[PDB]
């Protein structure tokens, strides 16, 4: 009370030298009230993971697969920093699998059967982990042992580190499968020459392999690079073709005690004193007691894992996929028929028992599952739990540096062609009452806010971007003097207004009361100075079209809309008084079901989109009651998307500049995740 000292788990005997060295070096420069180090040995790094999870040691660095190990149950742990690798403006911390080949030798990924493989060795995330858990339901029966099956599917290979006596095939180009350097061929570098050399058709390494061996870019055209849409790409798209996008070693933590922010404070410390070319008495990446103690010795330094990442995440969908499948050997039995059946995900229970009757309704080709925060349904979409939900714009900007796919659009525009258009976008307005005179877009300073929730574009990102490109500061919760914005810091002003209680206060879904663009619009009915809304939502809320109590007898003719020009207009002039033009909400995908939700979703809204009425009794699936419920209320069908599926394609050029604007002003913890994988 309190503690500081990290226990960090050592398991060579070189490396629990290195760790009390380590001790006695940060004792020498760093203070009391600082963190210190204390060393537990442990005979591998599978009882290293033990040891924290029954919480007799704190950290240790681990390689991608044993992160994943670790995660499990019921070790439950977390990776909480990452050592980088580059220089420290462009610091290089995960490292994308990729397949290289030589150009024009006429195969796909789908053609990987029969051909010659290079691989970097056994439980290597890149050159084996990836490709193989990847293309493990390909494999022949029997796929145990695995070694067998794969020297059954290519027609001869390398495979380091593995067993040629028992397995003769995985070594036609490695004769001797050595795991070591020794053979031409071990590791990333070997791997590359075999392909090189002719030896093999395939090589699997990380994306910067082939630049660390061909400097110059006329060799690289030389050599494309295998995309898992069965297409190829040059060696430098990488990016946009690759496997899966590995960590490279990461020090894990306690899920729940910790010590996560400690461990950072040590270690982040330690790269400032004795981290590289720092200090002449101890060296955190090198040694005297042989290699790769404690760290890598090519690691530059530490970064923190944003708080968000769980493992899941931080490893990714493909990688998990990967390392699943070759444990648990789960294939269909026999084909996948052609579209199973979508899990949609509902933002608690109000969309939930909409979700739930939906699902009852559609004979088995939607399910229910549910997260409490849209952001946390986002991340169930990116990890497997869930496939589908429909975001407002700046929710799909998100998704999209998440890496998810717009499938197809809202359309709240009334026509006989609802489907095949696309709608310019909705329109942001500032709404506030004709009895406040005193009221301008100039004046706000020191007025309380109504907001549907951080991060939608009408109720923060556009409102919030022009102000931010006028007062200079993000504190916006000071501009304000209070206000409610679901999603804020729960003890900022812009949740004093909220009307949730007492957890639920300020809470980003519909058990907080001012949730949303009817809730938004309550708030200034109630408590605010101004909400932040689309142009529809008062006449969606007056004149008794909303009949809860509150809005009851509230009439279109109370409300006026602040425009850009500093004076105010009526309602139904927003053309002539909006904030900015608000890209359509969207439903958004991971791209290996964009195919089934597009087809499902169009099957599914013929039989209840608004075209149907007599809803009650009927199931309809745009009407909720003014909550917006799945959909947004007034959705009229749900747009295709032809060549526009891509969260900057989809948002246009103007939204993705003013949302990127925003940057710096940003309090998202999946934001940070994503864009910490990268953005
Ligand atoms: C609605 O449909 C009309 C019909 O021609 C079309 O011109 C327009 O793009 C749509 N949007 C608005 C706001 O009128
Ligand atoms: C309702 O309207 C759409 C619009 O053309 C139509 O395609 C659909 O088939 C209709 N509903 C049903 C249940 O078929
Ligand atoms: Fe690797
Ligand atoms: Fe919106």
């Amino acid at each position: 009370v309190p503690d500081k000292t990290v226990r960090w788990c050592a398991v060579s005997e070189h490396e629990a030298t290195k760790c009390q060295s380590f001790r006695d070096h940060m004792k020498s420069v760093i203070p009391s009230d600082g963190p210190s180090v204390a060393c537990v040995k442990k005979a591998s790094y599978l009882d290293c993971i033990r040891a924290i999870a029954a919480n007799e040691a704190d950290a240790v660095t681990l390689d991608a697969g044993l992160v994943y190990d670790a995660y499990l149950a019921p070790n439950n742990l977390k990776p909480v920093v990452a050592e980088f690798y580059g220089s420290k403006e462009d610091p290089q911390t995960f490292y994308y699998a990729v397949a290289v080949v030589k150009k024009d030798s006429g195969f796909q990924m789908n053609q990987l059967r029969g051909k010659k493989s290079c691989h970097t060795g056994l439980g290597r995330s890149a050159g084996w982990n990836i490709p193989i858990g990847l293309l493990y339901c390909d494999l022949p029966e029997p796929r145990k042992p695995l070694e067998k099956a794969v020297a059954n599917f290519f027609s001869g290979s390398c495979a380091p580190c593995a067993d040629g006596t028992d397995f003769p095939q995985l070594c036609q180009l490695c004769p001797g499968c050595g795991c070591s350097t020794l053979n031409q061929y071990f590791g990333y570098s070997g791997a590359f020459k075999c392909l090189k050399d002719g030896a093999g058709d395939v090589a699997f390494v990380k994306h910067s392999t082939i630049f660390e061996n061909l400097a110059n870019k006329a060799d690289r055209d030389q050599y494309e690079l295998l995309c898992l849409d069965n297409t190829r790409k040059p060696v430098d798209e990488y990016k946009d073709c690759h496997l899966a996008q590995v960590p490279s070693h990461t020090v894990v933590a306690r899920s729940m005690g910790g010590k996560e922010d400690l461990i950072w404070e040590l270690l982040n410390q330690a790269q400032e004193h004795f981290g590289k070319d720092k200090s002449k008495e101890f060296q955190l990446f090198s040694s005297p007691h042989g290699k790769d103690l404690l760290f890598k010795d090519s690691a530059h330094g530490f970064l923190k894992v944003p708080p968000r990442m769980d493992a899941k995440m931080y490893l990714g969908y493909e990688y998990v996929t990967a390392i699943r499948n070759l444990r648990e050997g789960t294939c269909p039995e026999a084909p996948t028929d052609e579209c199973k059946p979508v899990k949609w995900c509902a933002l608690s229970h109000h969309e939930r028992l909409k979700c739930d009757e939906w699902s009852v309704n559609s004979v088995g080709k939607i399910e229910c599952v549910s997260a409490e925060t849209t952001e946390d349904c986002i991340a169930k979409i990116m990890n497997g739990e869930a496939d589908a939900m429909s975001l407002d714009g700046g929710f799909v900007y998100i998704a999209g540096k998440c890496g998810l796919v717009p499938v197809l659009a809202e359309n709240y525009n009334k026509s006989d062609n609802c489907e095949d258009t696309p709608e310019a976008g909705y329109f942001a307005v500032a709404v506030v009452k004709k009895s406040a005179s005193d009221l301008t877009w100039d004046n706000l300073k020191g007025k309380k806010s109504c907001h549907t929730a951080v991060g939608r574009t009408a109720g923060w990102n556009i409102p919030m971007g022009l102000l931010y490109n006028k007062i200079n500061h993000c504190r916006f919760d000071e501009f304000f003097s209070e206000g409610c914005a679901p999603g804020s810091k729960k003890d900022s002003s812009l949740c004093k207004l909220c009307m949730g209680s007492g957890l639920n206060l300020c809470e980003p879904n519909n058990k907080e009361g001012y949730y949303g663009y009817t809730g938004a619009f309550r708030c200034l009915v109630e408590k605010g100075d101004v909400a932040f809304v689309k142009h529809q939502t008062v006449p969606q809320n007056t004149g008794g079209k909303n009949p809860d109590p509150w809005a009851k007898n509230l009439n279109e003719k109370d409300y006026e809309l602040l425009c850009l020009d500093g004076t105010r207009k009526p309602v139904e002039e927003y053309a002539n008084c909006h904030l900015a033009r608000a890209p359509n909400h969207a439903v958004v995908t991971r791209k290996d079901k964009e195919a089934c939700v597009h087809k499902i979703l169009r099957q599914q809204q013929h039989l209840f989109g608004s075209n149907v009425t007599d809803c009650s009794g009927n199931f309809c699936l745009f009407r909720s009651e003014t909550k917006d419920l799945l959909f947004r209320d007034d959705t009229v069908c749900l747009a295709k998307l032809h060549d526009r599926n891509t969260y900057e394609k989809y948002l246009g050029e103007e939204y993705v500049k003013a949302v990127g604007n925003l940057r710096k002003c940003s309090t998202s913890s999946l934001l940070e995740a994503c864009t910490f994988r990268r953005p």
